[PDB]
């Protein structure tokens, strides 16, 4: 049946039929969020004009249903937007300010010190993988490997003390999920806030050898970030840097599984695995819709206009498949397409992913590490009957059950 | 593909195809227990005929493959058979004297003491649901209702303190899950075990108004328990008490919600909640294989012969959907069928389950109080969508999304 | 997808599901007829409740959304509201008034006096199939027969000459089609209304043996009608009359063809004509929703209150499909059962149907001629490849491919 | 279930299915034609050389069926063959003469003094488009747009006075409709032509600038045409002018629609909207069969003989289908492919369409008018299901319902 407002189904029941459907609605349609309404951008060259173009910010004063009262803490995707000052809530001169000291730490020169790092976790984790396959027992390959990892990782960047990580699991689990009651999630998001409030006082007094330390004592130049920035800064490197990899490693594996030729081709030497990282990324990537931005005044575009005060949602799953950019076969994976580097599955403009180099690093140490030390690795189950968790934004897979081979 | 052994399936992933097999391949037949291979019972009439049948014994020393070596702790499934005595273990007139306090707490006039405590819990439980449910917001009645009620019942009738219920549930789902590590899992059977010793040592030294202390503290007549008696009826008491009716409670929703016609009879009186619970256990019961026995000697059956030492397991599910017994429908959910209480969905013989009467309580209270506070509850997901977690012989959903209308 | 409110999709694609998801949504649920809100009463019980119910009434002016303005003459469907004062504008005592004397001239007893000329137009109907299927040639059953029969006999009972009925017949196809445009649909409902006045005009200076010079010219007992009355009377007379009457002959057709021992039956004489004619009611009847009602006051049904104000349908094709009342086999068309003749189909209380014994009357008549002059009569296309019309609230059929056989 | 004789279904229930059948089946096969044989012609080779082949007629009298009184006017296909002396039914020498001043009339040259006009038609149906769709409501895109156009353009080029056409369009849809009865399509062929010989006499006593006035006076050069020359030109001129260019706007806008990576194409100016329009014609044009021709002799292809007085069609859908010259893609909708202008759907050899470039540019102006007017038109109704009328012949599409968005 016809509408024009475009349903988006908490339980991803059918995320293909959707993403195909916003494609086919695009590069500008109405969508409905939990009752919220928002435009949803699913085309690429749409998506590039408008992630440079300043009349459309992230600070939710901006955005009229927020001013007139009519969404509150009570909508269940408000965690996304309501957040702390941090550089994913700012624009303008002062959002270079937010993002410098970490950009700094994210290049990929800075990030050859953390390589040996990344190492160790893989192995460890494939130690895991190991002799959870005993016997040949079938084992998540989410739960011990790929949902793990990154969290580590992302943890001793930013200086998360071993013994809290599994903490800070439990709280993202239930920050993510659709399920969790919002007098519970909004519990959760106070105890995440309280954390990482008691963690920059517990560096402030005892600095160390982290990204943390970095933004509370930026030593030379500029204003100091408030308690507030560092806080936010912290939330959002700790967010992203956990759930979005361990989304690129299980598609990555679940993709390459599926084409067991083109996994010949990058084991083989023949696809370099950064290019087989890159199509996963424009294919199957780990943001399937970025809330939200505001107009802060009306946007024409020719055909249509963006009134002051929406909300515009970037729908980056959609805007992977596009036709126009890729070709025809857009909604298949293939590792030797052309456009594959030309994906913007990380954002574009001022925003732009910033921990990319990490992501990258880490899903080119893991996925040859596992795929060596388990050659004959495959599933238990069939790869599309894996269902995805009830995340409305997030492309986020329940679990990955595997034999070692 | 035609085959022999019909190998059970450790992911659930097509439950309906497997049941059906086993009928068809009935009433006994080879099955394969991730490699382990027995027989499985799968017809009505031979099953009540064995499960009386004195040869075979629940003893896992009665068993050749474990005897000979071949079955250890390193598969899966030991923890439902190798566990400490108990009525759970024992047959012949040793098995009356593990039962009996039990028993006698258990029956119908007995469990009227408890009546107020469940009405207490399920108001408290429907409570928490209508909170999760405000705004429109969609709700897991797993997680909210049906998954700590039957717990908190059953930690009230044993003694099991209220802070410590959060992580036998934690505890339990390891136990359950085929994708836990085998090494892990037998960690959890070593701390489950550890704490229900301690909580009979506190028991002990500190009897009080419940069945624990009953155990412990019997009368001048009979032997006393030993430990290890009381801790095993322990463990199998809270661990069938809770598992088994979490599955009874929300199959009976979901069979009700697909068949509103069916729920309107209950609800205007014309047909008995208890009915509407007996056709539940019979067409969709918490059992889906019951692990095992073993023949002492050869057992003759006319056409076939169960060799001595040979596992034999109960597949209840196949019996309940027996044709000879309930007729060519008997796939179907129908509360009306004249041989809905027939079933043998809580086995027979002298394992019969003992807490039959108490499932059935807890259902009976929990069900109608439910629809009659939420009459517009109704599915948030399609109720065919909802799959299993990968627990072999344990009818376990995963999650449950509604709304309360 | 989920979605609380059930849109009515006007171009008719999925009747059978959203007949379907209105039952199982009922017996009240909230609707959207093209952008406007109501509630559809979908359960057999609660409309014969609501049938009766003095709060209900089908004045528009008590539609709140009519009176704050929100719904206007642009509203698509606002022709089957918003027409002129008649029996099916009014409740309470002056009901009786504008139905006394239709329902004197439609009784069985009165109706005996029109039934040669029914004969007369059925067989000279017949005779048109029988020239249009010559050589084998493939005919339209509703061009042909179906569809000019009950104008020819709705035009004799109220006196509209033989040569006007071609022009109402297509003013109809305009006011019934969801494609006609609005400004031209308001025209044909301008250019209607302005040819029954002048019929009532023509009628009053010259009357003649038909119901219309009846309700002028009534006896010295009780208020003569006005104009405004008489029109509303015939316009409702004609539109009812044609339009239901050619969806029964042709839902009869295509029911009994494709169930041909069903037919079988009552061409022997086991099944009474008026049987199977009630079951096509009950299954497959003319009217799908009747708009529309609205609470003077607030309506108290236990779960649940209709606001004052609010409009309400009655969705008599999913009333029909009732599994409470008419069991399990409710989709199945069934002449054999046992609730056949329970349906209400022609509407329950006050304004239930005037016209129902002349629409048994046409289609007692019509169809076992059919059968008797064309035995081997048989579709030329699939019948379950017979699309309705693009008409929302009426089970409109677009052609009938026979061959004579 | 295989037969040698493929029977076109007259109701086009499956024209995909018979599409490829014809071409499996070619490039010469046999049909059946409402119980007449004939041989079609599936095959893109085959056609280009006996559409040059001077044994092959269209002349009635050459059919050996139509000789024997085997076929008469009871036919229901005889109205497309039986027809007045025109360029369509005469070949040779003569054919020349009755074709000159048509095509002289129809060059690319001579239709610039047209454009004014046909932009003029465009732009008011449009403004028909607008306020038909006004408040979201659905609108059909034939009824107000492509059914007109067409005839309007034709009208103003043979003279037709405005007040006519709606009188044309109604006779049109019931000669090409296979449901009419025989007796009414052979009335209403007699009215047709009782028609249009009194335009010829109107146009004769008072000529003004337009087609039939050309052809009445000729002025200086050959034979002046007959009576029954004149009028079977204008009958021919105004059918196929009208009939043809309302499918080809329709099967455009379908295409379209449906690949909106294609029509992004065209309206970036990326690809001609005439490469569109000949995708169109080769893949979805508007004749499926062309009746008819007929052998003076017998005619040897190698492996087969036509026997003289055979009848022939040509297929021309199938034809467009041909994987010998479009590739393996043939039945994909593929504006950028090499072979689009390669197509003979406007045939070929002295008998070509001599309307080509006037349907090509009524197309060429009413598409990108449409879609600038109207950039987010979409359909209201999901596009594969659109029927087909049953019209045997010809590609005519029942209705199109859209939204203007
Ligand atoms: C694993 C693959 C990843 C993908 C596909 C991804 C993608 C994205 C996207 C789409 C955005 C928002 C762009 C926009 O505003 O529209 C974003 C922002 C961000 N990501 Fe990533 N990300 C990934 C991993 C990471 C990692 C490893 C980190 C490390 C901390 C990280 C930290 C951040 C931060 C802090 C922002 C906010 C930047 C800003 O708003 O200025 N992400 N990412
Ligand atoms: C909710 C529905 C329940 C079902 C369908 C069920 C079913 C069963 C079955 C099939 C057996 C084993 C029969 C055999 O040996 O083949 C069993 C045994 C047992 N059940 Fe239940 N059960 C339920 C609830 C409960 C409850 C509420 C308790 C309370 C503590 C309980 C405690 C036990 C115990 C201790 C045994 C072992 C008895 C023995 O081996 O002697 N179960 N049950
Ligand atoms: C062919 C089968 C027919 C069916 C199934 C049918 C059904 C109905 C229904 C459902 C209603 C409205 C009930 C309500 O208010 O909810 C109605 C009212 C009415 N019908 Fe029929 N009808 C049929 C034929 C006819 C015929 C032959 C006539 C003759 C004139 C007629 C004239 C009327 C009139 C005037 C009303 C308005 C009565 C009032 O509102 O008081 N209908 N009918
Ligand atoms: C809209 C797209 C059109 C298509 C695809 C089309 C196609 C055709 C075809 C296939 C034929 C017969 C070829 C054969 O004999 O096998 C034909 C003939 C003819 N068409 Fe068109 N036509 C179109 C539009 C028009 C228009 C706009 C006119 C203007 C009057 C027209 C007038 C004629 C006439 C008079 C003939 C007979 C020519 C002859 O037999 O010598 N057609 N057309
Ligand atoms: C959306 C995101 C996950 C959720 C993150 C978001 C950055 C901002 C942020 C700060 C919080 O306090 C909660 C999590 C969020 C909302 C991340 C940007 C890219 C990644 O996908
Ligand atoms: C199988 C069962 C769940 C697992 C229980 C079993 C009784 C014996 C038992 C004792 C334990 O220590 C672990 C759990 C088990 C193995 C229960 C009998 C009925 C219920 O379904
Ligand atoms: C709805 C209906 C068809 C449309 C009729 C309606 C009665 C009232 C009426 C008067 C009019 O002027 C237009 C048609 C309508 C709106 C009829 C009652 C039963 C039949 O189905
Ligand atoms: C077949 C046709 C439509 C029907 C036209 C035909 C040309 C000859 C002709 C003269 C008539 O009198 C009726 C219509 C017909 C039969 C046209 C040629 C191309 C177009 O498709
Ligand atoms: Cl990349
Ligand atoms: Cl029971
Ligand atoms: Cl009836
Ligand atoms: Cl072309
Ligand atoms: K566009
Ligand atoms: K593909
Ligand atoms: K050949
Ligand atoms: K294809």
């Amino acid at each position: 049946p016809h509408s024009d407002t475009l349903t988006i189904d908490p339980m991803i029941t059918d995320l293909a039929g959707e993403t195909s459907r916003l494609r086919a609605a695009g590069p500008l349609t109405r969508i409905d969020l939990l009752g919220v309404p928002a435009l949803a951008v699913t085309g690429h060259t749409l998506a590039r004009q408008l992630l440079t173009d300043t009349r459309l910010v992230k600070d939710i004063n901006a955005w009229s249903l927020w001013q007139s009262g009519t969404v509150t803490r009570q909508w269940p995707l408000i965690g996304m937007i309501d957040v702390d000052r941090s550089m994913a809530t700012v624009d303008g001169p002062e959002h270079r300010r937010l993002r410098i000291k970490t950009t700094q730490a994210l290049t990929r020169r800075a990030l050859d010190a953390l390589k040996p790092t990344i190492e160790r976790y893989v192995a460890e984790l494939l130690d895991d993988l190991e002799r959870a396959g005993a016997d040949g027992a079938v084992v998540d390959l989410k739960s011990v490997f790929a949902y793990p990892l990154p969290m580590r990782v992302i943890s001793a960047l930013m200086g998360v003390p071993s013994e809290d990580q599994e903490q800070l699991l439990t709280w993202y689990k239930a920050f993510f999920s659709i399920l969790t009651p919002q007098d519970e999630r909004l519990r959760v998001i106070d105890e995440m806030h309280g954390y990482f409030t008691e963690m920059v006082r517990r560096k402030t007094a005892e600095p160390g050898d982290d990204l943390t330390s970095a933004l509370i004592y930026a030593t030379d130049g500029e204003t100091p970030l408030t308690e507030e920035e560092v806080i936010g800064n912290l939330q959002a490197l700790v967010a992203a840097g956990h759930e979005d990899t361990v989304s690129l490693i299980l598609t990555a594996v679940r993709a390459l599984l599926s084409h067991p030729e083109q996994l010949r081709l990058v084991r083989d030497g023949e696809i370099g695995w950064e290019t087989a990282i890159a199509e996963t990324l424009r294919w199957d990537g780990p943001v399937i819709h970025l809330l939200m931005r505001f107009a802060t005044e009306d946007i024409d575009l020719g055909d249509a206009v963006i009134p002051r005060g929406e909300g515009v949602v970037m729908s980056y799953r959609a805007i992977g498949r596009d036709i126009t950019v890729h070709g025809a076969d857009a909604d298949d994976f293939d590792i030797t397409r052309a456009t594959a580097a030309r994906h913007i599955s990380f954002g574009h403009g001022p925003h732009i992913c910033p921990g990319a180099a990490l992501a990258r690093l880490e899903a080119a140490i893991a996925l040859p590490a596992l795929f060596t030390r388990f050659p004959h690795l495959h599933p238990a189950l069939p790869l599309d009957q894996i269902p995805n968790l009830p995340v409305l934004t997030q492309n986020d897979l329940s679990h990955f059950p595997i034999h070692l081979g």
